[PDB]
């Protein structure tokens, strides 16, 4: 808190970790956790360039 | 507030207990709170290992 | 602001009254405000015990 | 920010104007923007009394 | 922060750029990122007039 504003993005990461429990309860309830597994194992090789389309706007 | 940056998570914990009133309103409206009840009673024994899948990221 | 830490929940309560315009905009667009009406008149008599399952966690 | 605690509701209004892009992309994707058009023109004359059911709770 | 309250909207823009990772995980999960791709390249030429419907409300 001593001249550190980056703590504001830290609390935002905590809101993304709990939203993972709600979002996971849906795909698992519909029976498709077998197709979502590979997504959590990091599959950002082709659609990973989506981060570059974010740098243009800001 | 004297050198305590850990208060940035106390406000986030208050943002989780409030979404509980929203998400519960959905599962109760679909008539399935009888199955979600046992989940609020702490059923983290088998899928509890999901916490270790977050320690590898940070 | 003389030691009034309990004001952190006041801003959270104001972020809850506004979110009511979002959820209402959804159920009203699906034509079911006739069933949600009685809910606004406070129907917490039977499912009101859901607050006790929150005191155990904290 | 000189004693103005009403700025906490200003940032909440900014999260609503952007949520309009999300909700509109749903009614427009399903092809029914012709029925939603008259809603943005403000048709709060009969169901406008819904703001009175909020004064009783708070 | 010296007489600048315009910083309250800067933290809101940080909450939209992070929400892009969630919503993007939805359209990509349903396999339709090929149609949403032309949307990030800015296609506001015809539905761009939607910002005029916000000037009337406020």
């Amino acid at each position: 808190e001593t001249g550190t504003l980056i703590v504001n993005s830290v609390l935002l990461f905590l809101a993304f970790v709990v939203f993972l429990l709600v979002t996971l309860a849906i795909l698992t309830a519909l029976r498709l956790a077998a197709y979502a597994a590979n997504i959590v194992n990091v599959s950002l090789v082709k659609p990973t360039v989506y981060v570059y389309s974010r740098v243009k706007n800001l």
